């Protein structure tokens, strides 16, 4: 019973929705922020939703580990580095290199596509871990 917020959550994953950043790459950002950030409700969410937009299981249970495994392309391993890094902003400065590294595989339009989906899923894991989900 606070719809205003509800929506404005939602807000997020409808603009998200058009985003140009390919979808099974952006639940592979919201599955391992959500992982990194103690949501099982939002890790099983998009674990199957992966599973649905057809990702193997091999690299389902990779991701928890995806640093040291093949199965990520450099592409996905470079929105990877930067949602984990964003995801534990609390830690740490951001590495300098890693909008630079970013650049190399992201277009300027793709890394706020991007920045906007880890924002987005940090967002709604909060919600998540906050209220017992």
């Amino acid at each position: 019973a606070s719809p205003d917020a509800y929506a404005a959550m939602l807000g997020l994953e409808k603009a998200l929705a058009k985003a140009g950043l390919e979808r099974p790459l952006i639940e592979l950002v919201y599955l391992r922020t959500s992982q990194i950030n103690g949501c099982a409700y939002c890790v099983n969410m998009h674990a199957n939703d992966a599973r649905k937009a057809g990702e193997t299981e091999q690299r389902l249970q990779a991701l928890c580990v995806w640093q040291e495994t093949p199965y990520f392309t450099p592409r996905e391993r470079a929105a990877l580095a930067w949602t984990e890094q964003l995801a534990r902003l609390s830690q740490g400065p951001l590495p300098h290199g890693l909008l630079d590294e970013l650049r190399e595989h992201f277009d300027d339009k793709e890394i706020a596509e991007l920045t906007l989906a880890v924002s987005a899923i940090n967002a709604w894991n909060r919600f998540g871990v906050g209220m017992g989900m």
